[PDB]
């Protein structure tokens, strides 16, 4: 098996404060199973971050070195990691999360029946045959209990057949029974040859048992590094007493926590254990696949979620539905009268306002996927392109095609709109244009973060100061002309002078007039084209399609900047 | 001190599927140090909420009884309780949190001087006195250490001097050195003969070798009970066999997890600490405050809640007087021609919607304090009424004063509206009254509930079908009359309504007209009457003012569906 032998690592960040959480550690890691015990703030999961490649080479200051020779670029795809908290889908299968890491992982070249045999004998080692094709659950379905969750997690990174597997915190978050067969399950893999590296919490003895290696942590120091059995005696040769009916690792974290760690680890450096370990140390010492595979298994397992996802999807339908109905129940049979101006202007301001407001409901989806895009993406099975053009093919086109085309035929024959067979389309056309504008700003300011709230509330705050601009509120001639250059910004503008330009020129307002006031006493607002130019809309159809062609180039601008902060985050 | 002696305990409850989770538990517990054992699925929380009387009476079905007696009316008054995460106020300092429960708890009879005795003697016994007056913590403001905030949730419940202390989960959330200096902490407060009962989750045997009564639980039913030094004597006579450096806690779930409960709840039946135990039972068994000082102290604590919260009560007002300042900059120097009528209907119609989406904050109010008014309820310090009324005065009332004022002093003079002096008052006080009256509906649906995310969406789905029959997108006389009736429940039709009638009355939108085209040609909407008729509103002042008397009866309705809904709230 692989010998991870890593000597001499000084690690420190950037908090800029700069600190040391990693002082002085080194230590040999056998094929076999290997474990790292600390408090929480002692570096335990930042040195198996370290020894994983998952933080940044800037700070990593000494070699970390497999089986005498250093880390290669291929390092991260070929040796696994797990999740604290599991990154597994909840809503797709135990079968069909193997079949998406064996589809990007694995060669092109293998067959799917290679594959789905490699899926069989990964399922057989886990003990995951009685729900192999179960969902494995989310809050609306029921799933598949915690420790067959953390089964599938450890699953889907054994497809690749890793040499060396970490693993952040597989006691973490479980019961005890539920720990124990997590741990027993790591040791017939461990029997194997494949050498385990974890990391763990404050461990049952029933657990500490079964270590063949141990490393300690405290505040960034090595405290011991050894075979497991040993620890105890040593800390019985270092003179502290162990009484009767206690646990060894906590009464290893009991001597860090003082019933000092300066004092402590230069009691390390006089041992038989750390000399043996230079002597050792000293002796050694001196992309896969394609775009378009990428991108298709990206966008079948997001549209797999989207359907396997109910509520969140077909709720936004039937409030569309619902709200059409409502809107086509108020404003029903427009007249054309005095009050004609104020309700059309009124319901095309309500559309175009209701697409971008409910275009607010993706911020959601680069802010819930995004602890799996970055270990995804650190372990290497896509791009950031394959992935961004794949999650905008399958959650963003379908769920902004079908409300668009919903209230547009909803709201349009029960209106009775303007009754010709293009001016529908421009309608449909440009409901869908807003909506992909809005929800494309709401991708550019939502990617890349974790929280939703702050998110969500700067999409609202930039649409009411949007909604003022749009032409319903103000009138846009009147702004004061070092103001009046904000109106280019706005979405709903462009949406509803497009709206308007679509339906005002072929109407006219005032009923039985034929010339009666000698064109009607110059404030009348009688014709259409009147309302329309005095409103600040062209009445060419360039003034038309130039709202469309300014929302084709904020579906362009707002998708290019987040696509520019997917690819510039700090993956590590 | 006191001996809960409790004796044939079944307890069951409705999910409606009812079921059982006590099945037959009896135990007696002296004064000292009392520990309940066991897992998270199992009675002890549960049973521990039952004898504190933290369960409703119906399910129980067996007799608590302390000290001879059984419980009276005034036990939950007098036997302190302490939940597993901290109800102390994170703004307020720790000797304004005993400040406050020395005021609530005890007696109206008592001199300051005492209590503030009192509590310097409860904070000399806890060792907060180098923390006496720093604050507690929040997430903006740094503050104390998470052990002393458990010291302070322990001494807010020292101060009334309790015979018997419960305490929920003392240990987890908690590290381990300060876990064990929490149990220090209350093994010197047991040795004085206070009688402590508390419930831990997995404990070290540091903790393990303090407890003086020890009572096992596993799936509701009794597995153990008896002194904590007999209870592995008594597991290695019903023949599990103890191994080397093992806590002894460990083994008593591992025994519950199967390395079978019905097998060996009956093996404790046939114990010798069980008829013992039943020849100890069957020997024993055959407000305070007034009104104005329960709003008093609530209100003094709420509003010092809100200056110790510096950023949502701060920021509030500064995004209100940026969006003023907006709005003065973008609808500046109002004319009198025909784009006065689309500004003004604009900038009223912006004003009033803004009044009812900026009160949304306003669910946080009885949702964020929910469990902290539980437990203070539980445990006696105020009435529903007093914390209703004094939370109202404290965070409703100034922070919905403050924005209408802003708005209307801001935008009034750089707009120019109706220069008079009682049309700005009209106008300050609609804003206020909008402001109160879609807080008052935030609050109907806010109180009662856990969650911020459903209440609020809740809240903007009702706002997005009261801004339709606000009057400026659809006109309120073209709507059908079996749908014209909704229109009465909507709060911006009132405000808007009221704002509109306000300021349309001596406007003339036509200028240089002195009856050009004899009265202009029926189509013209000149004056502001003539507008002001159209959309359906009433010229007289009875047409101003019953928008105020319905805003006014819904802040009525509304405040008392929200005191129904904390009245009728299950506190159990
Ligand atoms: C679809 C609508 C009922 C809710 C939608 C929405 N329209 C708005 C339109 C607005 O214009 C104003 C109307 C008069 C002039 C301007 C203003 C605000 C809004 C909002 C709120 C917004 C939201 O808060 N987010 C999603 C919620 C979808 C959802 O998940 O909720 C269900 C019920 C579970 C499906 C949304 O679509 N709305
Ligand atoms: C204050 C304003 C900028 C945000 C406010 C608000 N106005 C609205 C007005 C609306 O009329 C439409 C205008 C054209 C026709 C109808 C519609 C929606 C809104 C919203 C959203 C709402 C919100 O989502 N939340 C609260 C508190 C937010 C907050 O506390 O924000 C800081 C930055 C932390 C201080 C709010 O104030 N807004």
């Amino acid at each position: 098996g692989a010998v991870l032998s890593f000597h001499n690592i000084c690690y420190r960040v950037k908090l800029p404060v700069e600190k040391e959480i990693l002082s002085n550690i080194n230590g040999i890691m056998k094929p076999g199973l290997n474990a790292i015990l600390g408090p929480t703030g002692g570096g335990k999961s930042s040195l198996l971050d370290v020894l994983a490649a998952r933080k940044d080479p800037s700070g990593l200051s000494g070699d970390v070195l497999i089986n005498g020779a250093p880390r290669p670029a291929n390092f991260k795809c070929n040796s696994g990691y797990v999740v604290q908290d599991d990154v597994v889908m909840g809503t797709l299968t135990v079968r069909e999360n193997l079949q998406f890491s064996a589809a990007l992982r694995l060669a092109t070249t293998m067959t799917n029946h290679e594959k789905n045999e490699r899926i069989n004998r990964v399922i057989q080692e886990l003990g995951l045959d009685k729900v192999a094709d179960s969902k494995v659950g989310t809050q609306f379905i029921r799933g598949v209990s915690g420790g067959e969750r953390k089964r599938t997690s450890i699953g889907m990174e054994l497809i690749t057949d890793p040499s060396i597997l970490f693993l952040d915190e597989p006691t973490t978050g479980l019961d005890s029974s539920t720990a124990n067969a997590v741990l027993l399950l790591l040791k017939r893999m461990s029997k194997q040859g494949r050498t385990i590296i974890f990391s763990i919490h404050q461990p049952r003895y029933s657990i500490f048992k079964l270590f063949d290696s141990l490393t300690l942590l405290a505040s960034g120091r090595l405290m011991f590094h050894g075979p497991a059995q040993e620890a105890l005696g040593y800390f019985e040769s270092a003179g502290y007493h162990c009484e009767a009916y206690n646990n060894p690792a906590d009464f290893f974290l009991d001597i860090i926590n003082g019933d000092l760690i300066e004092k402590l680890a230069e009691i390390y450096v006089n041992s038989s254990f750390y000399k043996e370990t230079k002597a050792e140390l000293h002796q050694l010492s001196g992309y896969t696949t394609s775009f378009c595979h990428q991108l298709r298994w990206v966008s079948k397992r997001s549209f797999k979620n989207l359907l396997g996802n109910p509520q969140a999807s077909i709720a936004q339908i039937i409030v569309t539905v619902v709200l059409g109905l409502v809107i086509g129940a108020i404003y029903f049979g427009l007249k054309n009268d005095s009050t004609g101006i104020q309700n059309r202007a009124g319901v095309l301001f309500f559309l175009t306002t209701n697409q971008c407001f409910s275009s607010v409901s993706a911020v959601e989806l680069f802010v819930v996927e995004k602890k799996l895009f970055i270990h995804e993406y650190i372990s290497g099975y896509y791009r950031v392109s394959s992935y961004f053009l794949g999650k905008l093919l399958s959650d963003l086109l379908p769920m902004r095609m079908l409300p668009s085309i919903i209230f547009t035929c909803i709201v349009y024959f029960m209106l009775g709109l303007k009754p010709k067979a293009d001016a529908f389309f421009v309608m449909m056309f440009t409901l869908m244009m807003v909506a992909y504008s809005a929800s494309s700003m709401a991708l550019a300011i939502a990617a890349g973060q974790s929280v939703v709230s702050v998110a969500t509330l700067l999409m609202t705050i930039c649409f009411v100061f949007m909604m003022i601009f749009s032409g319903l509120l103000v009138n846009l001639t009147t702004i004061a002309s070092w103001l009046s250059w904000l109106q280019y910004f706005s979405i709903p503008r462009y949406g509803f002078t497009a709206l308007q330009h679509n339906e005002f020129l072929g109407q006219n307002f005032c009923p039985g007039l034929n010339a009666t006031g000698n064109n009607p006493c110059n404030y009348a607002t009688c014709t259409g084209e009147e309302y329309l130019v005095k409103q600040g809309i062209d009445l060419s159809p360039w003034g038309l399609w130039k709202n469309h062609v300014a929302l084709a180039c904020m579906i362009v601008i707002f998708l290019t900047i987040a696509y520019l902060k997917l690819l510039f985050l700090k993956k590590y």
